[PDB]
């Protein structure tokens, strides 16, 4: 379905224009980056056996994903301030996020996101396990503190939420419990959540995962497999529009739903204030 749409899109400008015509207005971008140790080996097939966070003269999947989404959403934020966080390194595990800059200062444009990313990466101790509760709660806090301005949180991760050892008997892990709770609670705010999967995964359980999130006032969650799209036999420009469309096509209807539900522009009042840790660098 997204492949059919993308056959008519040769540039990310066209995709931005389409989001606008579909009714997307002012949108702020929030980025969260997975810094788990698994990144070392999930690039087996998808990244020629290199770490997903390997730095070189060609962008790694994190840099690519940031670049495509950042470029596509740029038109919807006049000054492109991007709150950016890491999670899953030794300083945060599954409990916290850290801000890219001290005192939680926002990045000025995706270009600075990318530059700061490259500075931080070699200084991190990669760890785990995997929960998206902290990054989503951080996004919730930013949205509340902005007085209900519309935000898109983009999480780029190399694995599904950590499961229980006893998942076969229906047991959820605390990572799953807290992440699903956060997704549901986030739907009380004008916030869209896009989970971008990079690396080899596996990612086969994601559509079932999304299908099983409890009922919400609007569907505020999307998963997109960057790896699968970017592995296809298309021109580079057309793989990028397909990825941008698969990640962001559902954002204009979600935006319109936040207006219909009168979430836009107001404080919910029941959002605990998550504090981002400092970047574990120097
Ligand atoms: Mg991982
Ligand atoms: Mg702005």
């Amino acid at each position: 379905r997204y492949s059919k749409i993308s056959d008519n899109y040769s540039s990310l400008l066209q995709v931005s224009e389409a989001l606008g015509r579909a009714g997307l207005e002012s949108s702020n971008l929030i980025v969260g980056i997975d810094f788990t140790k698994s990144n070392e080996w999930t690039g087996a097939k998808s990244f020629n056996r290199k770490s997903l966070h390997h730095l070189s003269n060609t962008p790694n999947p994190y840099e690519q994903a940031i670049t495509i989404i950042g470029r596509t959403l740029a038109a919807f934020d006049e000054d492109n301030l991007i709150p950016c966080y890491g999670f899953g390194d030794a300083s945060t595990h599954d409990q916290d996020v850290f801000s890219f800059y001290p005192e939680g200062r926002f990045c000025n444009g995706f270009e600075e996101v990318l530059a700061r990313y490259r500075e931080i990466v070699p200084q991190l101790k990669l760890a785990g396990p995997t929960s998206f509760a902290p990054i989503i709660e951080m996004a919730m806090t930013v949205v509340e503190q902005s007085s209900g301005q519309y935000h898109v949180l983009v999480i780029i991760a190399d694995g599904q939420v950590t499961r229980s050892v006893d998942t076969e008997h229906g047991r959820l892990s605390p990572q799953e419990q807290k992440t699903v709770d956060a997704i549901v609670k986030a739907s009380t705010l004008p916030l869209s959540i896009v989970l971008v999967g990079v690396g080899d995964g596996p990612w086969d359980m994601m559509q079932e995962f999304a299908d099983n999130i409890p009922a919400r006032a609007f569907d505020n969650f999307q998963f997109v497999n960057f790896t699968e799209i970017m592995s296809k036999n298309k021109d580079q420009s057309r793989k990028e529009t397909e990825f941008a469309l698969s990640a962001l096509m559902e954002i204009p209807p979600q935006y319109k739903a936040t207006i219909e539900l009168n979430l836009l522009g107001v404080r919910n009042g029941n959002i605990p204030q998550r504090i981002p840790l400092p970047p574990p660098v120097q």
